[PDB]
């Protein structure tokens, strides 16, 4: 049910803004700008339903976990192997989790998206 | 007996079916991305026995005023944030009207639903 997908994990970085391609794309340009492939954390994304946990590549140890109810953005970036989305860890804290995926990051973002349209949703019919 | 809240009034619009998380979520996506966060009313909700009324935060000017009654309907989006309900607005017709809430909408979804139950109470009669 719930998939792993091999990705480089860049890190996460506080932004500004809890929505924007602008937001996600400095965020990139900074760890882009500083750090190669060979400095990135080779390690697996599993997309359960309410959270996202960075797990590592064989080990399986837990580099972080999200939940999904507090993801307020998401975008793969000017470059199609890059994908980020910015977590909102408050009122006013924001958090942008970076990635890198080989051969792209279309299905990772896929299944992200995913995890967030089809929620539970708390629902009652108050009918006589 | 009261409880308030500080939530955004996103307004209210017509619907199709007194019931349904499909009806609610249209709703949602209407006001949402037709409508900006600075835009978005301010607001004071009073949950009372017979009546929700929500009131302009400062002002207190009247933005509209639900009777528990004709509550229908009532649901969380898949936003957490935020919360909405159907009302029997007429003959055949349906109203909702949605709200955004901080932290989440979960203290209002239970103060709506502690007013219905005052009534599905007072209908047991």
């Amino acid at each position: 049910l719930v998939q792993k997908f091999q990705v480089y994990y860049l890190g996460n970085v506080p932004v500004a803004k809890p929505v924007g391609v602008d937001v996600i794309n400095g965020a990139l340009e900074s760890v882009l700008s500083s750090s190669s492939r060979e400095q990135w954390t080779p390690s697996h994304v599993s997309v359960a339903p309410a959270t996202l946990t960075i797990l590592h590549q064989q080990t399986e140890a837990v580099l972080g976990e999200c939940r999904v109810r507090f993801l307020s953005f998401l975008a793969v970036g000017r470059d199609v192997h890059t994908f980020a989305f910015i977590m909102a860890a408050g009122p006013a804290s924001f958090c942008c989790h970076m990635f890198w995926c080989e051969p792209n990051a279309a299905s990772l973002s896929e299944a992200v998206q995913a995890a967030c349209m089809l929620r539970y949703q708390k629902c009652l019919d108050a009918r006589s």
